[PDB]
């Protein structure tokens, strides 16, 4: 459904949303997070992001649970308007295969789990990289869901964790 008239529908009923359901809605996820991790200890380097237009968010308790297991949780940044690179709280840069696992920040996501973004391209670009089989997971909200046409460029994603 043209990916452009799918993003603002999209963006727009999540920039609508309620603190107090926005608040459930992440905490259900942010457990879903916690119990979808720890049945197989072997990330010790996480991607996240951080939030922005009314995204999921990554609660308290998920980043003491990162803690408490020595997992490192490295952001991404982008360079110029080309690619983007992922650092760490001090500010040093990992490769692409020195992460072991990539929790994804998005728009929306059709039936075969294909990744809708801001229409930049950085994701699809840079998870090409990975030569790991590294699991890139999507976080959304499940009324992010939506029908959009992949392009062959398209990064499908492995799991979808959501609200449900
Ligand atoms: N929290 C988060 N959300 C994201 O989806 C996002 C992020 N992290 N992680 C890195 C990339 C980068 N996404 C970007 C999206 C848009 C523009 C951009 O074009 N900015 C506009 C601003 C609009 C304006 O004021 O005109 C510009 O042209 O300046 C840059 C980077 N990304 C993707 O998952
Ligand atoms: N892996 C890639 N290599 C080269 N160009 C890419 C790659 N991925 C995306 N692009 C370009 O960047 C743009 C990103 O648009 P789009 O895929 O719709 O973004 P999004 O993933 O945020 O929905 C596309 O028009 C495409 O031409
Ligand atoms: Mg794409």
């Amino acid at each position: 459904m043209d990916k452009n008239a799918l993003r603002k529908q999209i963006l727009q009923k999540r920039m609508a949303l309620s603190t107090i359901e926005k608040s459930h809605l992440d905490q259900k996820i942010n457990q879903k997070l916690v119990a979808f991790l720890t049945p197989k200890p072997c990330i010790k380097t996480i991607a996240l992001y951080e939030p922005i237009k009314n995204e999921v968010t990554f609660v308290d308790f998920f980043f003491e649970f990162l803690k408490i297991n020595q997992i490192r949780a490295v952001y991404p940044k982008v360079i110029s308007d080309t690619e983007i690179i992922f650092i760490d709280q001090e500010t040093n840069t990992f490769e692409p295969n020195q992460i072991d696992c990539f929790l994804i920040p998005l728009v929306g996501f059709n039936k075969d789990n294909y990744r809708l973004g801001f229409g930049k391209g950085y994701y699809d670009r840079y998870l090409m990289q990975l030569t790991r089989q590294q699991p890139k997971i999507g976080i959304a909200y499940s009324f992010q869901k939506g029908d959009f046409l992949a392009d062959p460029w398209d990064v499908q994603l492995d799991l979808i964790i959501n609200d449900e």
